[PDB]
């Protein structure tokens, strides 16, 4: 019983089960955003991006006294868990994302990009299956 059959609060069982119906996704996509797929971003399932923006929906349950703004993560969240180098190293990919990821009104899957680009920098953080066997073709360890 991983994460997948443990939900928070609301802030996630909410956003989540409503996520499925606003997006009518599948919870089951977003649901693997807490697995460790964050390799796998939009460029697979955005909903998973789309689903984890709404996630948001309510900022009152995301932050209580402003732990961090979705799309603009305050300097407490890119701090209070965000490593010395990621704090300009995100400037980075940010600068090269958020600058391809305008406000747009398709937020959805425009600032997703964003919040997933950094999200990418996580998906290095010990291990970095720069090559993992996804199709079982020539060009990973099959």
């Amino acid at each position: 019983s991983p994460e997948i059959m443990k939900n928070l609060s609301n802030n996630f069982g909410k956003a989540m089960d409503q996520c499925k119906d606003e997006l009518s996704l599948p919870d089951s996509v977003v649901a693997d955003l807490y697995n460790f797929w964050k390799d796998d971003y939009v460029m697979t399932d955005r909903l998973a991006g789309c689903a984890i923006n709404c996630l948001a929906t309510k900022l009152d349950v995301v932050d209580p006294d402003g732990n961090l703004h979705h799309g603009n993560a305050k300097d407490f969240a890119m701090k209070h868990g965000a490593d010395e180098t990621m704090a300009q190293q995100l400037v980075d990919i940010i600068h090269g994302c958020e600058k391809s990821a305008p406000p747009n009104d398709d937020k959805c899957m425009k600032t997703i990009d964003v919040a997933m680009c950094f999200k990418k920098e996580i998906h290095k953080l010990n291990w970095v299956p720069n090559m993992d066997l996804v199709i079982g073709e020539v060009l990973a360890e099959v």
